[PDB]
């Protein structure tokens, strides 16, 4: 109907439907068990995570996945493992990440040939995260993954202890 | 008005495309072309074009092998590759793939070659009932994605004659994709 839905199946066409069967195995390799992926509905997506948060710090990189895809050869899909910190100590790790589309949107907002404004940004991204969520709850290759929606000015927010605060209620 | 939304969803995914792949790598495209011919490609009717070259297949029919897809394409090597740190995921990479294009047994031609990847998405958003579009939506949002991207790339500063579309219709296997390429490439020589 609209750009978030390209949007959110391109997202797990191309993205996650490829690594999240391949995930658990991928940290087997390397030693939580699920993608945790974030979904700012302001699609303010910075590329180091430690700029929004100082007490999200990159710890190291997953093993990398590779495939063939469109014709270039070995294409390559990273991910990036996170510790969490509290009172300078940490308090968890996991892969933690952005959704990408979410800086479509915020780019497109921003060239005028996009004809898109901030209100239609806004929207779009919301659509992006229900499309995105209804694909997942009927994907078969999705408990891998973990969506973290939420709307940001705000020294109230801690983006840290907000991944933490999922991190402990998974954990029982 | 099901118009409407075939035009959201391919204007969407070209600006994807320019916004999360193209601008990102046509800047330096040109400088990781002359690097490969200076140091590592001294064929003198063998060098590499200087443009990246991308497939457009009209009903998103879109392998993953490319050099499968006709025998007298062949796989020949990579470009240097170029890393960026990319919504919190530390280097992600970003790899293209060099093709030599064969025609009666000589090399014809030598490219930066692949497939748009979105179209991947529209064939799948064809597919998937949850999507809910028809095989006549997806042509329909292919040729709108093919005229939204010409659209960004002609106003688009990272684009100076870096990157050429190579639109086509492809049914029986009588065509020749890289006689297809070919073509274009000859025509810029
Ligand atoms: N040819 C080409 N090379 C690229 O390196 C590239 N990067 C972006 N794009 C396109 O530009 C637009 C905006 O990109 P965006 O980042 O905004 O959204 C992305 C993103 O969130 C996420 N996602 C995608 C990639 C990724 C990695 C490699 C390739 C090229 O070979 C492939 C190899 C093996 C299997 C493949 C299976 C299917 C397709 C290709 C395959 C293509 C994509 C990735 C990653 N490595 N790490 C973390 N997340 C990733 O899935 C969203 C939609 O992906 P999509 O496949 O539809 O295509 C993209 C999008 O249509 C690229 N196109």
């Amino acid at each position: 109907f609209n750009v978030a839905h390209g949007l959110a199946w391109s997202y797990y066409i191309g993205y996650l439907r490829l690594i999240l069967p391949e995930l658990q195995a991928r940290i087997r390799t390397y030693n939580s068990q699920r993608l945790y992926i974030l979904l700012p509905l302001d699609c303010g997506v910075p590329d180091n995570l430690s700029m929004a948060d100082p007490n999200i710090r990159f710890l190291d990189k997953l093993p990398q996945q590779t495939g063939d895809r469109a014709g270039i050869k070995d294409r390559v899909y990273s991910n990036s493992i996170y510790e969490l910190l509290e009172n300078g100590q940490r308090a968890g790790t996991c892969v933690l990440e952005y959704a990408t589309p979410l800086q479509t949107l915020f780019a497109m907002s921003q060239y005028s040939q996009a004809g898109f404004s901030r209100e239609d940004r806004l929207e779009q991204a919301k659509l992006f995260c229900r499309t995105l969520e209804d694909i997942l709850a009927d994907a078969p290759e999705s408990n891998n993954c973990r969506l973290i929606a939420y709307q940001e000015d705000d020294s109230s927010f801690s983006l840290s202890q907000e991944v933490l605060r999922h991190l402990r209620q998974e954990e029982k």
